[PDB]
């Protein structure tokens, strides 16, 4: 599948130029079936492309989890914007998670400080 | 615990000249890097980005580290037009630490993209 890779080019291609990326991987990648991993690297391509220059420099953290189940976080601590993530990438976001059997959450810090958004699915389902 | 991944996250912040992209990317189990190895690797990282000048076009500084059987550090720089860029003391810096931790160093470049990455790698024991 090239799943981590995948991953990587996601990041690469979307990430708005003027924010810093930072990626982690965990775990064992490979345990994730085809199906799943399309899922994934569409899932990272969603938030990453989503996200917006801020007023001050800003940086993007993915960090994509496979122990139990796989688990996308992206943490973004970027302030305000309160309209970033909340539009078509949301939909699709949570029709993703509808469709693996998973979660998906968006959250907001104290006056907009900073922005979390984790999906996750089940590894068989 | 070391804080590796953060540290890591922190000197590419810190000590990239604010004209570069910057992407940072983890894949291993960092925790099982010892205090002494990550104080290597954060200053590594710390002396290869603060090397990292600004070309003609815009550029990125991708640093990848992985962590298997050693410690790899990768840096990948696209920019192009600069082949004094890392030559000089800096590469003595990273030469010596490599030396110091039984570890290797290789400085490649090239046309196209992948204009030049900087590897230094060291065992974990
Ligand atoms: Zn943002
Ligand atoms: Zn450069």
């Amino acid at each position: 599948t090239r799943l981590r890779q995948r991953i990587d080019a996601a990041v690469a291609q979307f990430a708005d130029s003027g924010l810093r990326t930072s990626v982690q991987f965990v775990g064992p990648l490979s345990v994730v079936d085809s199906a799943l991993a399309d899922q994934a690297e569409a899932v990272v391509r969603e938030a990453v492309s989503n996200a917006v220059r801020h007023a001050a420099a800003s940086t993007l953290t993915v960090r994509v989890k496979v122990d139990d189940d796989l688990c996308i976080e992206v943490t973004d601590n970027g302030r305000g914007m309160p309209d970033e993530f909340t539009g078509s990438g949301l939909t699709n976001l949570r029709q993703r998670a509808e469709q693996a059997g998973g979660e998906f959450t968006l959250a907001s810090m104290p006056g907009a400080s900073g922005t979390v958004l984790r999906w996750s699915a089940p590894l068989s389902q």
